[PDB]
C-alpha cells in the first residue's frame, strides 16, 4: 500500500457531521487534489467511555464492505491523540434531507430508492452483517444520488447490546435485547413509509411513548399511500421477526425482491441506472 498518510497531508475544511465519539471533517489530499469524508476519534474518549471494540468493530466491518451502496474505507492513521477513518465523500448528504425538502416522495422514487437499499441490505447480510441503527441520516447520497449507507460503529457481525434509534427500533429489541438481519428489514419498513408518507410510521411525545407503540404495532397509512408499498410494508413491520418478508425462515431475498411493488425494477445493476429525479 501507499505510505501511511498524515494530518499534514489534508487541507481540513468544513464539519460534515458530529457523531458522538466522532466528528467527520471534509478533507482534500493535498498531492492529489481527491476530497475525502474523514471521520476524526479522540482515543481518550473513546478509551474513557469503553468504545474500544466500537471504533474496533466499526474499522473491521467496514473494511469488509466492496459495494457501491456503501461507503468505503480508503485509509486510517493515527497521530498522539487522535483516529482518522478516510471515507467517501457523500456530495449530497442525507436522504433524510430530500425526504424534507420534496414532502415525500412519488412512487417511482420511492420505488428505486427503496430498490436501492434492499440490494444494499441484501449484500450486507450475505456477509452476515447486522447494521442495526438503519436510518435515513444513516443513508447518504453520492453526487451521482445513488445511496451510500454509513455509519457501522453500531453494526453487528454474526458468528443484543441495546443499541438504536427510537422511531426505527424493532419489537425484538425492546422485549428480548435480541437483534437480527430482521431488525434490519423491521427498518426498511420504516423507511419506506417515511418515503411515501414523509413521516416515520411510529412518533409520539417521547422515547417511551414511542416504544409502547411499536410492541402494539400501532400505527396507521393515509390514505393515499400506494397500495402495492403499503402492502410490502405491512409484510416487513410484522412484530413476528420470523415473519419478515426478506429474512432467513422466509426464505431471504428472493421472495422480498418479487414483490409486486418492485416489478419494474432491474435489481441486476441498480447502480448503473439513472435516479429518477426528486421531486
Ligand atoms: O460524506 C460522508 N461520508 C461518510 C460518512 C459521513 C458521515 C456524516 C455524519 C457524521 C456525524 C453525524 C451525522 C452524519 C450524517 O450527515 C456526514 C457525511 C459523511
Amino acid at each position: 500500500q501507499p505510505r501511511k498518510k498524515r494530518p499534514e497531508d489534508f487541507k481540513f475544511g468544513k464539519i460534515l457531521g458530529e457523531g458522538s465519539f466522532s466528528t467527520v471533517v471534509l478533507a482534500r489530499e493535498l498531492a492529489t487534489s481527491r476530497e475525502y469524508a474523514i471521520k476524526i476519534l479522540e482515543k481518550r474518549h473513546i478509551i474513557k467511555e469503553n468504545k474500544v471494540p466500537y471504533v474496533t468493530r466499526e474499522r473491521d466491518v467496514m473494511s469488509r464492505l466492496d459495494h457501491p451502496f456503501f461507503v468505503k474505507l480508503y485509509f486510517t492513521f493515527q497521530d498522539d491523540e487522535k483516529l482518522y477513518f478516510g471515507l467517501s465523500y457523500a456530495k449530497n448528504g442525507e436522504l433524510l434531507k430530500y425526504i424534507r425538502k420534496i414532502g415525500s416522495f412519488d412512487e417511482t422514487c420511492t420505488r428505486f430508492y427503496t430498490a436501492e437499499i434492499v440490494s444494499a441490505l441484501e449484500y450486507l447480510h450475505g456477509k452476515g452483517i447486522i447494521h442495526r441503527d438503519l436510518k435515513p441520516e444513516n443513508i447518504l447520497l453520492n453526487e451521482d444520488m445513488h445511496i451510500q449507507i454509513t455509519d457501522f460503529g453500531t453494526a453487528k457481525v454474526l458468528s443484543n447490546s441495546f443499541v438504536g434509534t427510537a422511531q426505527y427500533v424493532s419489537p425484538e429489541l425492546l422485549t428480548e435485547k435480541s437483534a437480527c438481519k430482521s431488525s434490519d428489514l423491521w427498518a426498511l419498513g420504516c423507511i419506506i413509509y417515511q418515503l411515501v408518507a414523509g413521516l416515520p410510521p411510529f412518533r409520539a411525545g417521547n422515547e417511551y411513548l414511542i416504544f409502547q407503540k411499536i410492541i402494539k404495532l400501532e400505527y396507521d397509512f393515509p390514505e393515499k399511500f400506494f397500495p402495492k408499498a403499503r402492502d410490502l410494508v405491512e409484510k416487513l413491520l410484522v412484530l413476528d421477526a420470523t415473519k419478515r418478508l426478506g429474512c432467513e425462515e422466509m426464505e431471504g431475498y428472493g421472495p422480498l425482491k418479487a414483490h409486486p411493488f418492485f416489478e419494474s425494477v432491474t435489481w441486476e445493476n441498480l447502480h448503473q441506472q439513472t435516479p429518477p429525479k426528486l421531486t
